[PDB]
């Protein structure tokens, strides 16, 4: 699996390079690993990623949510790893077909799938929750090695762990703004991703060490 | 919303020579155009301003978003500074996630479209049974435009029936995946066709002969 220096990941979702880029830097001591979405690729391209792994020491997780149909996920996967990413965040929900075109593409490709299973937000509660056990089985079986699940629900997220074992990598968001405590979630998940908790603190810097003050027997 | 002929082409093209091309190569057509992250991954998000500037085609940019409430947010206000007329969220991650969207749509004079239910196989294994169900959801929360399936007519008509002839009913799966144009349009207010005329010999000839076939409902 990755090796997630201090079990942290950024979510750089700050939506301008310099405000990006200047944070990124303010935390690369204690984080070699970044979680770059659509908020921050649709405002300033895929070359962010470049310009990430150019600066910084960094992995880079393209987390896209993949939810179409096989065809087009194929497609979606196959620039995101032309631009650099080392792995992708592909959503359960649209079923395994879809899954597997991503996986398909990953292999080929030398790159690594994560299996969103089940969300953090209160909406999750709706059709995803219900969907959630399956669709981790559903990873499981399809050879699914990566995982994200809710540091919000930590009942939930150890349920997870359960279905996927100790072997496979879960990652989980939620942790600060949402609600999550860091420590709890690394109860189960061998690395936490924070976001607006660093990147909206007066001293980005500050903050990851905090965190990872507050998990140093972990 | 008014489309031209009942037809949308879902440019998912990764070139942007070829895609601006055979765009050009129907434009007679068609005035309505799905963007995609297949062709904005490669080309950029800059790709929509280009196609207004040479076509004046609405755009609707088919993101499948499918995050948390704070992420959508963000997601969708990228995608129409961007220039996008319309995006499709998904509404498995429920109403906050939704609602999000619908917000952001509001504030900046734009469309949510609603993607209750998909045309790919996999669709069966979670999104099926939860379709009539997001569906009412989307009439709940005030949402006017709606995505579902033409390899599926029968759920297509159920959707038709729970959203009512007011509503806007899109559908993709025509062509490639098997689904027939004249039957979608018995239910959907406009189909969605990709591969049947991008990748055509004649592109020209591939959406004028769909248009033959449903001149009848012109
Ligand atoms: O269930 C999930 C899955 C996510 O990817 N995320 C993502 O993780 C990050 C959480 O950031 P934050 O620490 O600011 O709440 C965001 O990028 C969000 O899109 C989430 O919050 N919940
Ligand atoms: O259920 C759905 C929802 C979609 O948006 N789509 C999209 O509609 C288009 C179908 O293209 P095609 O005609 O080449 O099958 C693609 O862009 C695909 O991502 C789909 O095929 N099925």
């Amino acid at each position: 699996v990755m090796d997630v220096m201090n079990r942290l990941i950024l979510a750089m979702d700050l939506m301008n390079r310099d405000d990006a880029l200047r944070v990124t830097g303010e935390v690369r001591e204690y984080i070699d690993t970044v979680k770059i979405g659509y908020p921050l690729v649709l405002s300033e391209g895929m070359d962010i990623i470049a310009e990430f792994r150019k600066r910084f020491g960094c992995r880079i997780i393209a987390d896209f949510k993949v939810a179409d149909i096989p065809e087009t996920n194929e497609k979606i996967c196959r620039a995101t790893f032309k631009a650099g990413a080392d792995a992708i965040i592909v959503h359960g929900f649209p079923g395994a077909d879809s899954v597997r075109a991503c996986l398909n593409v990953a292999e080929e490709m030398g790159r690594e799938v994560f299996l969103l299973t089940e969300m953090s937000h209160p909406g999750a509660e709706m059709f995803i929750q219900g969907a959630a056990d399956e669709i981790a089985r559903m990873g499981v079986d399809l050879g699914v090695k990566n995982y994200v699940g809710p540091s919000t629900a930590p009942e939930r997220l150890s349920r997870l762990r359960e279905i996927i074992g100790q072997d496979s990598f879960l990652i989980s968001p939620g942790v600060g703004a949402q609600g999550g405590d860091p420590g709890e979630t690394l109860r189960f998940a061998d690395a936490i991703i924070v976001g607006r908790s660093i990147y909206l603190a007066d001293n980005p810097a500050a903050a990851a060490a905090g965190i990872i003050e507050s998990i140093k027997d972990l």
